[PDB]
């Protein structure tokens, strides 16, 4: 689809960019991001490190957007991916945090969707 290859292939723009920051904020705003504001501090999670090849949290990528770290959307959504997907490997499906990593990758999901259609 257009949307597809525009995330794949199109470099984000200033104006991509502000949208970014408003998604970005949406996500820490929610009510069940507050696992993902920071990273996961050793001494609640045995060997997260060394379970988890490429960990992610939500400061980590707010850093990077302030950077200019993403050039394409395709990378803003892997890192954002990465925060829910090491969520739910590293713990049980019964796990609080996973919970949190599905409520909030299905708001993720909704606000990325928004975000591709603006593009246009
Ligand atoms: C296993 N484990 N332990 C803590 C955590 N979040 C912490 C950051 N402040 C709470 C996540 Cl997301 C997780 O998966």
């Amino acid at each position: 689809s257009t949307e597809d290859a525009m995330t794949v292939l199109t470099p984000l723009t200033e104006k991509d960019y502000e949208g970014l920051k408003r998604v970005l904020r949406s996500l820490q705003a929610h009510k069940m991001a507050w696992p993902f504001l920071e990273p996961v501090d050793p001494n609640d999670a045995p060997d997260y490190y060394g379970v988890i090849k490429e960990p992610m949290d939500l400061a980590t990528m707010e850093e990077r957007v302030q950077r200019r770290y993403y050039e394409k959307l395709t990378e803003f959504v892997a890192d954002m991916t990465k925060i829910f997907d090491n969520c739910r490997y590293y713990n049980p499906s019964d796990s609080p945090f996973y919970q949190c990593a599905e409520v909030l990758e299905s708001f993720f999901v909704q606000k990325l969707k928004g975000f591709k259609a603006s593009r246009s």
